[PDB]
């Protein structure tokens, strides 16, 4: 099916998922200078002390540390939302260098890799139903960067050699996820799509301005990780991201001048 080699990758998506090509697409390029500070924004909450994570999953695309979202038990709320939205899950897109790897950009700058941390509207009862919504869903996006290694983030780094391959997934429980985030929640935001198929135009997307410092080590874990399942020729997890699209007829507002 779809996937990030030359013969499956985003440049091939538009002739499953045809909304590729979309109004409203992710990532974007983040031009500094001509996104507008918007004083009406609320401030933005993150309340993550009740957070329930629950196993780590290696889809085949990348890997997800899943949550128990059967209750508020952690919620984003303000900002640009109205609302309380839910965390179900997390992941990361990463390069096979440094100089790559995220998928927003910040004045045509790529990062190492980009976190996200995925939440749905619960107005709309579950996550299914909130990805046919225009304001179904809420990604808080964070750059990575090489640098001094994130003790926060070692616990997920540990535990990626039981899920090698596609389809295998291990018990991760009781992992904190505000160990992942900036001093700052200085964000930019704009209305976009799920990066990968079905693609669907559904995100309220919030981008910190402030990355967090990852080690090299850190990283080159990431990259051991495979696209394929046990058994199979080896190719190495490494450059799941989709380059920046066309921003089209959207509004980036800044959260701060
Ligand atoms: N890179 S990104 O923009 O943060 C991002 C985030 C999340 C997703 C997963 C979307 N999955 C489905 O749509 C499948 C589904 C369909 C029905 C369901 O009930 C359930 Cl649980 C799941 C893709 C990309
Ligand atoms: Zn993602």
């Amino acid at each position: 099916h779809w996937g990030y080699g030359k013969h499956n990758g985003p440049e091939h998506w538009h002739k499953d998922f045809p909304i590729a090509k979309g109004e409203r697409q992710s990532p974007v390029d983040i031009d500094t200078h001509t996104a507008k500070y918007d004083p009406s924004l609320k401030p933005l909450s993150v309340s993550y002390d009740q957070a329930t994570s629950l196993r780590i999953l290696n889809n085949g695309h990348a890997f997800n540390v899943e949550f128990d979202d059967s209750q508020d038990k952690a919620v984003l709320k303000g900002g640009p939302l109205d609302g309380t939205y839910r965390l179900i899950q997390f992941h990361f897109h990463w390069g096979s260098l440094d100089g790559q790897g995220s998928e927003h950009t910040v004045d045509k700058k790529k990062y190492a890799a980009e976190l996200h941390l995925v939440h749905w509207n619960t107005k709309y009862g579950d996550f299914g139903k909130a990805v046919q919504q225009p304001d179904g869903l809420a990604v808080l996006g964070i750059f990575l960067k090489v640098g001094s290694a994130k003790p926060g983030l070692q616990k997920v780094v540990d535990v990626l050699d039981s899920i090698k391959t596609k389809g295998k997934s291990a018990d991760f429980t009781n992992f904190d996820p505000r160990g992942l985030l900036p001093e700052s929640l200085d964000y930019w935001t704009y209305p976009g799509s799920l990066t990968t198929p079905p693609l669907l135009e559904c995100v309220t997307w919030i981008v910190l301005k402030e990355p967090i410092s990852v080690s090299s080590e850190q990283v080159l874990k990431f990259r051991k990780l495979n696209f394929n399942g046990e058994g199979e020729p080896e190719e190495l997890m490494v450059d799941n991201w989709r380059p920046a699209q066309p921003l089209k007829n959207r509004q980036i507002k800044a959260s701060f001048k």
